[PDB]
């Protein structure tokens, strides 16, 4: 409860709380014009209440030739928990990953720093996360080790040619997609997961038959677990623990890994 954690948000959870496609806050938006500085503008989602206290932050970027509205839907559905979701546009759709990285940085950077101030107001600018798809999700990974201070990164998919991560001390919850033919698993998911720190709390999660796009449709065993990982790394929520640890056995999932227990 709230008199161990000034962090924690919302009531206490269950598999259904983590399920729903809205948690107990309800959400406004904020568009970004694309002449910010140091990536191309996007969408920030907020909670409305302000009774519980100020919400970490999480950017959010896209993949290869894609935009934010490939990763509009978890706007709402992870604000909705007590969270301000920031889905951007990088500064060309040709971005690699290495640039993506700095660009989730530089949206961060926008929230503390440049954001309305409704928005700067409900934000702890201490609490901060990175997620993103594909080449975004290889651009989550980059930006954890130029920002060591970040709280949790959710690579999706991800696409990133540079596959040793050993420097990653944050903490990392990876999802692959079985069928994945544009970041092969084999190839770019799990050797990321496995060269992040055996001393890291981190997850990996494979969706069972799942391609490519899977995360840019609403999925309810993708949102369960971003938000429990959210939950539990930006907001220290360990309420969260019980959906984490021990490893998720849904149906949906092929294979979890994990260095449970936290
Ligand atoms: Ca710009
Ligand atoms: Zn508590
Ligand atoms: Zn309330
Ligand atoms: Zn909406
Ligand atoms: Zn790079
Ligand atoms: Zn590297
Ligand atoms: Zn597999
Ligand atoms: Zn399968």
């Amino acid at each position: 409860g709230p008199q161990d954690n000034p962090y924690e948000r919302g009531p206490d959870p269950t598999e259904d709380s983590i399920e729903a496609i809205r948690g107990p806050f309800s959400v406004a938006t904020e568009r970004v014009s694309s002449f910010a500085s140091g990536f191309g503008g996007g969408t920030i989602y907020y909670p409305r209440e302000t009774d519980e206290g100020t919400f970490g932050a999480v950017a959010v970027a896209p993949g290869f030739t894609a935009s934010q509205g490939s990763m509009s839907w978890y706007g709402e559905r992870v604000a909705s928990q007590g969270f301000i979701v920031f889905t951007i546009d990088t500064n060309t759709r040709l971005d690699q990953p290495g640039q993506r990285g700095r660009q989730l940085l530089a949206a961060l950077d926008y929230l503390v720093e440049r954001s309305d101030r409704k928005v700067r107001e409900r934000l702890d600018p201490n609490r901060l996360a990175v997620m993103g798809h594909s080449m975004g999700g290889g651009g989550s990974l980059e930006a954890t080790v130029m920002r060591p201070s970040l709280k949790a990164s959710i690579p999706l998919t991800p696409w990133n040619l540079d596959k040793t991560w050993g420097q990653v001390q944050v903490p990392t919850f990876i999802i692959g997609a079985e069928l994945d033919t544009i970041a092969p698993v084999s190839t770019h998911a799990k050797p990321f997961y496995e060269s992040l720190p055996s001393s890291l709390p981190k997850a990996y999660m494979e969706l069972d038959g799942a391609t490519h796009f899977a995360p840019n449709i609403p999925n309810t065993t993708i949102a369960k677990y971003v938000i429990s990982w959210l939950k539990r790394f930006v907001d220290e929520d360990t309420r969260y623990s019980q959906f984490l640890c021990p490893n998720p056995t849904d149906r949906a999932i092929e294979e979890y890994r994990s260095t449970c227990p936290y």
